[PDB]
């Protein structure tokens, strides 16, 4: 019912391949590929504040689902997109050629980002605090 | 008397002044000044693994107290220095013209970085898992 929490990355697939596909330099990719950090979500109804840690970067995005917002991506580009909430537990959007699904089941968020033939999947676990 | 844990940044003083002094790009200073993320320490005796979130960056460093190590700073520069343990609860190091003190007080960690007339102070709180 609520996405709010601090989430410890547990495992991911295709980090290097995804970051390569979107144009990040290999030297940066190798520096961040094995970090497993903590991302935070604060949900208040349709409103979300994301503090995402991915690789060597921290990105802070804010959006209300259903409203167009400017979201910073891993390339530094700020993309205009709308994130929708399907049910109470799935956040979906598309930007550039990437389909993103953020799904909360119990305490586990599965984030699946699909770019052509690359499925970049992150599994994180809510720190029960 | 263990530093180990995950710590959420609670407050900080003089981020912008310190980051300017070390020459961080202004765009990174403005993006990162309000981010309050989670850093992690793993301590094994004198050996420490740090996953530090500072501004928009994640930095992973690894060293042993009393032995010279190579550490990545906030600018990405590599520096060679020795980290000492002071008074059994403070990690202290001096690299270039910076003195860093990382002090443990129960669930609170205070990182104080002094550069000339600038004292960059971070106060973080242990996440109870
Ligand atoms: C426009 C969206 C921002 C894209 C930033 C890409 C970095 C990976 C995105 C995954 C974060 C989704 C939240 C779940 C927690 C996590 O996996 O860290
Ligand atoms: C080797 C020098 C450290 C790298 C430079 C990072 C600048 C900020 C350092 C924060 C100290 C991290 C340790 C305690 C946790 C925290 O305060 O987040």
């Amino acid at each position: 019912s609520s996405f709010s929490g601090k989430y410890q990355l547990q495992s991911q697939e295709n980090f290097e391949a995804f970051m390569k596909a979107i144009g990040l330099p290999e030297e940066l990719i190798q520096k961040g590929k094995d970090i497993k950090g903590v991302s935070e979500i604060v949900q208040n109804g349709k409103h979300f504040k994301f503090t995402i840690t991915a690789g060597s970067k921290v990105i802070q995005n804010e959006f209300t689902v259903g409203e167009e917002a400017e979201m910073e991506t891993m390339t530094g580009e700020k993309v205009k997109t709308v994130v929708q909430l399907e049910g109470d537990n799935k956040l979906v959007t598309t930007f550039k050629n990437i389909k993103s699904v953020t799904e909360l089941n119990g305490d586990i968020i599965t984030n699946t980002m699909t770019l052509g033939d690359i499925v970049f999947k992150r599994i994180s676990k809510r720190i029960l605090e």
